[PDB]
């Protein structure tokens, strides 16, 4: 038992991290097969026109270091906000992998990197407003977020920028930003965030699986009446699809999803009254139903 | 910016995990050079006498799987509560490494494993009562906790058992339990835990580095008067050694350690009043001064 914010084992991704240097800019790249992926703002020279900027580059302007081994760029292209550098060497540590664009509410592990070297790994959620509350300093651009399914690394995030609120914005691995953000230094605001309701419910189920039951009650609620209270507390609407996803957890604990909603409603209306759930004095919303099941049942990855 | 419970990149340890099977018992082992380390209760047959139990084993009773490759045991010995299996093959992925017995208050990353396969990684502290609040299911015995310094993996923990409170107990990699625990099914109680004061202070400094300042005040306190309030709230005593360790953070933020103690005192006496610090509504104590500096300055590992 116990319940922790668990990241995926990061080794498969560590083997893909490289340093990309061009001009005075150094950041991280992702080396899969013979392509290095990195944020396009690595290129030389607000309101830049990256097409103009890139047509002016030569391959030899791109310094790619994989450890103490320089990789030479034999080609380059831009795909949305990512730059793709063709190199003459296929990464021998390339895992089996996919690129996935995730939905808000979904979680992933971030391998924070500086100068191509991994610094740490932690678990993130994509917020409803398409930011992530990460931990990123200058030099971390190009660090990636990922999930692992059996043996396959699903890359879903690459880091680009920090918003004035101290939260983070980036792209999928095909260079499309999550949310309304653009990779230029112009005024941009995240958007009002909301709490991921289905995830809070998943985490209450984790608490029950783990022996916290104090927040349960005998009441029930209608999805309709629950969502009325949710909106008042800035919670995302709970859909029937969410209820269905919460099915496996509801069945393992014997607590009807709608009964768990009654508990959450009472927790929203009354607060926690100096008590904690799973070591937290806040309602935690960065565990998906899948996260809870994986950690409470012990799924591994080969 | 941002501040997250960050684990070390786990790849160097992932390459060392193996499955050890003996009789009907399967758990994880740690393969470094030509030795596999695992908990000694993997052996056949409360109040067992493991010396008697082990003299009755043969090498061929030990099934060690490294992936889809069986390793054959050519020797075995017991060192405290760990079993050491000599195998005929040196692990080619053996990182540079050390075994370290850590002090309570120190943090480490845990690579949770089942059947030799990594499940996830998360950050833990050794509690003052020498338990860890982990996330461990049946099959996780032999998963290890570690820190990484530059290129060196410092192994500090191997998992053995769960206590009735849902917390965890284990050994260093030389098989010595942390705390008063023994690897037999007899009544054992953890001991009253306390909050790691120097770590809470480190985390308040992380909050300041990151732009939370609301909890600061103009007051100061004496170490003596602080510790009187700490004891009342079940906090560990703060020593002058702790104050010195907090020096670098105090200097970078310009807040005297003893001034930060005044803030903590006021936070203990008044609570947080519905406010949060670094996303938490509790005073967080599983970040060391070193953790804070590493994450707020971007140290990496090659
Ligand atoms: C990233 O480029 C990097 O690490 N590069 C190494 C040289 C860096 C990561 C940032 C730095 C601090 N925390 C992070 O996550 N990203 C950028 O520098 C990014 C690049 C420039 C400006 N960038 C920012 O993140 C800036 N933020 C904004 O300007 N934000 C708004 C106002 C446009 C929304 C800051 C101010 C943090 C440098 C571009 C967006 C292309
Ligand atoms: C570990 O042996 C394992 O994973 N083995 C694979 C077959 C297992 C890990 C435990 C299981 C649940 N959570 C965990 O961390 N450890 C044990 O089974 C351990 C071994 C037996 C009994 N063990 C326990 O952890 C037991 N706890 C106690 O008996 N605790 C007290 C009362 C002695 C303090 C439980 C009840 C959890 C099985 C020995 C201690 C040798």
């Amino acid at each position: 038992s116990g319940f922790r914010k668990m990241a995926f084992p990061s080794g498969k991704v560590e083997g893909c991290m490289v340093q990309v240097t061009c001009g005075t800019t150094t950041l991280n790249g992702l080396w899969l097969d013979d392509v290095v992926y990195c944020p396009r703002h690595v290129i030389c020279t607000l309101n830049p026109n990256y097409e103009d900027l890139l047509i002016r580059k030569s391959n030899h302007n791109f310094l790619v270091q994989a450890g103490n081994v320089q990789l030479r760029v034999i080609g380059h292209s831009m795909q949305n906000c990512v730059l793709k550098l063709k190199v003459d060497t296929a990464n021998p540590k390339t895992p089996k992998y996919k690129f996935v664009r995730i939905q808000p509410g979904q979680t992933f592990s971030v391998l924070a990197c500086y100068n191509g070297s991994p610094s740490g790994v932690y678990q993130c959620a994509m917020r409803p407003n398409f930011t992530i509350k990460g931990s990123f300093l200058n030099g971390s651009c190009g660090s990636v977020g990922f999930n692992i399914d059996y043996d396959c690394v699903s890359f879903c995030y690459m880091h680009h920028m920090e918003l004035p609120t101290g939260v983070h914005a980036g792209t999928d691995l095909e260079g499309n930003f999550y949310g309304p953000f653009v990779d230029r230094q112009t005024a941009q605001a995240a958007g009002t965030d909301t709490t991921i309701t289905v995830n809070v419910l998943a985490w209450l189920y984790a608490a029950v699986i783990n022996g916290d039951r104090w927040f349960l009650n005998r009441f029930t609620t209608t999805l309709n009446d629950f969502n009325l209270v949710a909106m008042k507390y800035n919670y995302e609407p709970l859909t029937q699809d969410h209820v269905d996803i919460l099915g496996p957890l509801s069945a393992q604990t014997g607590i009807a999803v709608l009964d768990m909603c009654a508990s959450l409603k009472e927790l929203l209306q009354n607060g926690m009254n100096g008590r904690t759930i799973l070591g937290s004095a806040l309602l935690e919303d960065e565990f998906t139903p899948f996260d809870v099941v994986r950690q409470c049942s012990g799924v591994t990855f080969q």
